[PDB]
DNA sequence: GCGATCGC
DNA sequence: GCGATCGC
């Protein structure tokens, strides 16, 4: 049972574990880059309170996946690791004498716009957006832009290039309902 | 997670349960009774080592299910709750200083033999067997047998029955793949 | 709306 | 194979 936290206290959070995240690597201890560190969720929207929090790792390779959420390490943090795959990972951490949830989430550098703006959300926000693009007989994933479960290939490499060249109006997370 | 046990220690776990399971019903503490509680899973199929322990609980009105689960008492036992809904509620439970998941599933009155079918297993024996099914335009499932999205009305109670009835060779859950 | 990780 | 719970 995770508490809930103020957007202060979520941001001290992310900005603590953006230099202290690893992962091992066949008995390597492998560095996570803070500029491959994403906070997302609630927190990326500038809500007041959060019931957790939220970080989209950026992996370089297909072939890390199996090793990154799996052997995750955080140094100097005590937390326990509930369920854990290689596309999600939730963790309980303390933080000054109290437990929050922290979500870990994994992307391919090719994936990056299209995860950013699926764990942006709000749910509300994707739900509405993928119905009108499911009416033109397209998916869209954290993935990528699917027709007839074949990739788009977009030229594209920001959220906001996505969102424009998926035809809908961009707004600043905050403002995205 | 939770630790590996024998049978005979599994067998001793759903017994000492048998008796000492309820749920806070709006207040007031409402016992399951024994022969309400199915064990399945690996236990059924008597397999010599269990990873956890699984439990059915035949619940006899669709009203009750918003409060069987969410509100699970066990008289006596220490434990604490991993996840949980209406449907299916993951526990970690103390036994004689070591940690145990016990899964617990509910099925209503009607869906019993479908239920017991289905927790027993093994997946591999369910896969071929819906898989077959599947191909007559047909859908099992823990609740029902379906044809075009309508629940087939067998008339069947228990599981050997229903196993009869779909045309299947019917065997002992030792002795299902 | 869509996918991850889990249940059998 | 099919569904539950939980991520956004
Ligand atoms: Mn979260
Ligand atoms: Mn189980």
């Amino acid at each position: 049972g995770g508490g809930m936290l103020t957007l202060i206290q979520g941001k001290k959070i992310v900005n603590h574990l953006r230099s202290r995240l690893a992962f091992e690597y066949n008995g390597q201890l492998i560095k996570i880059l803070s500029k491959n560190i994403v906070a997302v969720g609630s927190l990326r929207r500038e809500e007041k309170m959060l019931n957790d929090v939220n970080l989209l790792i950026i992996v370089p390779e297909k072939k890390l996946l199996k090793h990154v959420l799996p052997n995750i390490r955080i140094k100097g943090l005590s937390f326990s690791v509930k369920v854990c795959g290689e596309r999600k990972c939730v963790l309980f951490i303390e933080w000054e004498k109290k437990t929050y949830q922290l979500d870990l989430f994994t992307a391919l550098a090719e994936e990056k716009p299209y995860a950013i703006f699926h764990f942006t959300g709000p749910v509300s926000y994707l739900i509405r957006i993928r119905a009108a693009l499911k009416k033109k007989n397209y998916k869209l994933n954290q993935y990528g832009l699917f027709k007839n479960q074949t990739l788009v290939p977009l030229k594209i490499t920001t959220e906001k290039e996505l969102i424009k060249e998926l035809g809908f109006t961009y707004r600043i997370p905050k403002k995205r309902l």
